[PDB]
């Protein structure tokens, strides 16, 4: 109504009435600027992000907008896989004394990455959902680890009582032309993991993305299907 909101370098939309997607930009000679998304959640007196910005400062640049315009504060935050765009402002949201969260296999990768590693360790069971003693107090957000994809660490997360779930890098948009870059991808099992993440969150009509606008379950279904050309 007002449409979306201009913060620092940032961009805010929100998604419903406690949801918001945070947007951050790198601009890359060639490419232009490359959008990367997350997801901030207001749930009662606390809010949960999903996912830093590309740097630290963009990073804190979220946190600023969450102060001012929300005003509540940040209990905590998952980042979804071990990357620039998902982990980038890991230091950021530490040094603001937030707890932070990604799967063990990230915290383990992070080193090698180049990356700062999350407080705690996520661990999930055989049937892909997150061990609750891992997540403690994580309200709506239910997460969910699809198997290997995009990357070998990539996790997904649900909004309890919104129609809101998000693939994070795994799942691309509905008329995307590829899946991208593959070089830690695991390409036989991609399609069944992108599948899994559909019916880990069958309800949810908004499927927000790393990269491209929230797009509905075609984006599941497109990606699954150019991810079964490739096994
Ligand atoms: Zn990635």
């Amino acid at each position: 109504e007002t449409g979306d909101q201009r913060f620092g370098d940032l961009v805010f939309r929100q998604l419903a009435p406690n949801v918001w997607q945070h947007t951050s930009y790198l601009d890359m000679p060639g490419f232009g600027a490359v959008a990367s998304n997350g997801l901030i959640v207001r749930d009662g007196g606390r809010v949960l992000v999903v996912d830093t910005a590309w740097t630290d400062d963009q990073t804190a640049q979220i946190l600023n907008w969450i102060k001012q315009e929300i005003n509540l504060p940040v209990a905590l935050a998952v980042v979804t896989h071990a990357h620039q765009d998902k982990m980038g402002g890991m230091d950021a949201l530490h040094a603001a004394g937030i707890a932070t969260y990604a799967n063990a296999l990230s915290n383990q990768l992070a080193p090698q990455e180049g990356m700062v590693a999350a407080q705690h360790s996520l661990t999930f069971a055989a049937n892909g959902w997150v061990e609750p003693a891992t997540a403690p107090n994580f309200g709506p957000l239910k997460v969910f680890y699809p198997g290997p994809g995009h990357t070998s660490d990539n996790i997904t997360v649900g909004i309890d009582g919104t129609d809101i779930a998000f693939g994070g890098c795994l799942i691309k948009d509905s008329k995307a032309k590829s899946l991208g870059n593959l070089g830690d991808a695991d390409t036989e099992h991609y399609a069944a993991s992108a599948r899994a993440f559909g019916a880990a969150f069958p309800k949810a009509s908004m499927i927000v993305m790393s990269h491209s606008a929230p797009d509905s379950r075609a984006a599941i279904t497109h990606t699954a299907r150019m991810a079964d050309k490739l096994r």
